[PDB]
């Protein structure tokens, strides 16, 4: 599995590690300058990041009551953001994914689809991911085994014009979801964004408002240097929400506060575990709840 117990396998490392440590020292406590002091320490270990650290810190300062029980209110606000997708009146429903590679994206395409093809609606999968002949294949093997087309070209594809093909076959066909699979290498900055730009662009074509999600994936795992990257794709293209991957896999699930407060984008999903049914739709209240309880 139910909603808490993916969020406790998710949280498992980062309470064990840090916020196991954080509920202990403000339960039942008044924040004081040795609480603060050790709080401030205990954030930043934790992926919290300077600034978000610093906004719990001030915010904290505003109450006399049980800080732990303020903490609580405070993060539920810093994740108090809309996690529904922006499906549009009239299919297909055209999503891009975004992030650098190794971070989940391909396993996330992966899972959304079988997520839609089990609320009942017709998937189409596009290869853009275009260099990657393994990328490539990992998508055909996840579009056969949850039940969805997949449009692919053979490796060296323009991946505008596989994401422009995969929209015009949705299109044609009335089919209700397009998930785009996009290229991640890193070691070329101008490059990749002209890149994205191209797919972002080449969907108007088709479909004037597609895409109407634009989900960046980011991996826990990375911690800060995720968070760094992430900026990045927020300049290339206009990032709708986030797909915050492998969070049992770290204790840095922190960085999920990091990443709300400091980027302003909703977070969507989180993925925990290799399952298909580890991707699941972001919950911020439960999410508080385990990650602060006793
Ligand atoms: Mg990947």
């Amino acid at each position: 599995m139910g909603l808490f117990d993916f969020l406790k396998k998710g949280l498992q490392k980062t309470k064990e590690t840090f916020f196991g440590r954080v509920v202990k020292l403000l339960k039942g406590k008044k924040l004081d300058d040795e609480t603060r002091e050790e709080l401030e320490e205990l954030l930043i270990q934790a992926d919290v990041g300077v600034e978000t650290t610093e906004y719990i810190l001030e915010r904290l300062e505003e109450k006399d009551g049980d800080a732990l029980e303020s903490l609580k209110e405070i993060i539920l606000e810093i994740l108090n953001f809309d996690t529904k997708l922006n499906v549009p009146p009239e299919p297909p429903f055209v999503i891009m994914v975004v992030g650098v590679n190794g971070t989940g994206k391909t396993t996330s395409c992966g899972k959304l689809a079988k997520m839609f093809v089990d609320e009942g609606k017709s998937v189409v999968l596009a290869a853009a991911d275009t260099f990657r002949a393994a990328a490539i294949e990992q998508l055909k093997i996840w579009g056969e085994r949850v039940g969805a087309t997949v449009i692919s070209h053979s490796e060296g594809a323009d991946p505008a014009a596989v994401a422009f093909d995969a929209v015009a076959h949705a299109l044609a066909r009335n089919k209700d979801v397009v998930i785009i699979d996009t290229a991640g290498r890193l070691h070329t900055k101008k490059n990749l964004m002209e890149e994205l730009r191209k797919v972002h662009r080449v969907v108007k074509k088709k479909i004037p408002d597609a895409p109407h999600e634009t989900l960046l994936v980011i991996d826990a795992t990375t911690g800060q240097n995720g968070l760094v990257q992430a900026k990045i794709f927020k300049e290339a293209v206009n990032v709708t929400g986030i797909i915050l991957t492998k969070l049992d896999g770290t204790a840095k699930g922190g960085i999920t506060l990091a990443i709300a407060r400091e980027l302003g984008i909703p977070i969507k999903f989180i993925g925990v575990g290799e399952k298909a049914e580890d991707l699941r739709p972001f919950d911020p209240e439960a999410f508080v709840e385990v990650l602060l309880s006793e």
